[PDB]
């Protein structure tokens, strides 16, 4: 029942379907962790093939306010109320939440996506305008017996996927789930320890890595790296495919590479190991992503002689974000509970005839420094 709960087109987010209001108006609703408001379309706009009609809810209750959001990619504008909200294909609950009515915004829609809005699970520390304003997550587990934990298995023209609300679906994953802290309940705050390139160390004090914090963000495409990690990444990576150059706007997000249809030569692209603190002193594990989720495929029937790409790894001023790229092919539960993050391999993992993504460990290190940057 909520297993393939989740659709998308690539790089355009996934989707769960909700109501809205009484009687319930059908939206679709983007999965967002690196976010906490919980906004959909109430106004007309050219991308958007349906909104929330406030006028026709008896449940709806202005809260008189406005609300502004800012994202890394887009913004929006409009005003608080609140409704009855339920998840046809979650657990079968209807709960009030608070819901941001969208009246104008600015490169948030995307033409064709099939969202009308956007789910933030976040917590209520980075809810706007407020920590006061309750996220839909907490208000679900206030008004109903649901575990305080959710799981997302995100898999890579469409997609799929499935967010399993209150538990974890063993039939979702193979071997072991590790485990990292919740640093901080604001974002889905987390610790990278260490990050290798094709086995080779970037060998950076590892507070680099979390300036000025790490998070796990399915609302965001790519991996982002903070500016001295990504030149160190990107030089690495070029060093390791360097039986074929690129474009330098390649490397920079700026153009597509691609390959005749069938013969994308992913073996001259390395591994990228990211290790996660674990949840004892000293010791981490490791996720591995392949190129397979590092080259973004875009799809495109002009282009379709071809396979084409775009590199899905990116520069970041406001820390590291670990996209809907990385998560793609893990299985990952925000338990919430217990203040900490799960990884394992996923049903649909990402692999190849010669390697397959991993999440492995544990490893020890000897060095004693906290890699937390604040
Ligand atoms: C298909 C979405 N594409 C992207 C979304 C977002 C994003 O801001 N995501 C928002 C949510 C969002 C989802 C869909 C459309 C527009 C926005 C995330 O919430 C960003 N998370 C961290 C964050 C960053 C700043 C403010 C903030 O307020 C809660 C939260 C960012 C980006 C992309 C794709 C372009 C390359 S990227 O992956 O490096 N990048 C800049």
């Amino acid at each position: 029942e909520m297993v393939d709960n989740l659709r998308g087109k690539s790089g355009q987010g996934y989707y769960v379907e909700m109501t809205v209001g009484s009687p319930p108006q059908t939206l679709n609703i983007l999965v967002d962790t690196g976010s906490s408001n919980f906004a959909v379309g109430a106004a007309p706009h050219p991308f958007l093939h349906r909104y929330y009609q406030r006028q026709l809810s008896s449940t709806y209750r202005d809260l008189r306010k406005g609300v502004y959001v800012p994202y890394t990619q887009g913004k929006w504008e409009g005003e608080l109320g609140t409704d009855l909200v339920s998840i046809p294909h979650g657990p079968q609950v209807t709960v009030r939440a608070n819901i941001a009515a969208i009246t104008e915004s600015d490169k948030f829609f995307i033409q064709g996506s099939n969202w009308e809005g956007i789910l933030g699970l976040a917590y209520a520390e980075i809810a706007r305008p407020d920590d006061s304003l309750e996220p839909f997550f907490d208000s679900l587990v206030k008004q109903t017996h649901v575990p305080n934990l959710f799981s997302l298995q995100l898999c890579g023209a469409s997609v799929g996927g499935s967010m399993i609300i209150g538990g974890i679906d063993h039939s979702l994953y193979t071997g072991s789930l590790w485990y990292t802290p919740i640093r901080r309940e604001w974002y889905y705050e987390v610790i990278i320890v260490r990050v290798e390139i094709n086995g080779q160390d970037l060998k950076m004090d590892c507070k680099e890595y979390n300036y000025d914090k790490s998070i796990v963000d399915s609302g965001t495409t790519n991996l982002r790296l903070p500016k001295k990690v990504f030149e160190a990444a990107v030089k690495s990576i070029k060093a390791a495919s360097s039986t074929e150059k690129f474009p330098d706007g390649f490397w920079l997000g700026e153009q597509l590479v691609c390959w005749q249809a069938g013969t994308t030569p992913w073996n001259i692209f390395p591994v990228i190991s990211l290790y996660l603190m674990g949840e004892v002193t000293q010791q981490s594990f490791r996720i591995t992503i392949l190129p397979q989720q590092y080259l973004r495929p875009v799809e495109d029937v002009a282009t379709s002689q071809d396979d084409c790409y775009k590199f899905a790894i990116s520069q970041s001023s406001t820390g590291t974000v670990m996209g809907a790229v990385i998560m793609e092919g893990f299985y990952v539960v925000f338990d919430r509970a217990r203040k900490r993050i799960g990884f394992a391999v996923s049903a649909c993992h990402v692999h190849d005839e010669f390697r397959t993504a991993a999440v492995e460990g544990p490893f020890v290190t000897l060095d004693m420094e906290d890699c937390g940057y604040n």
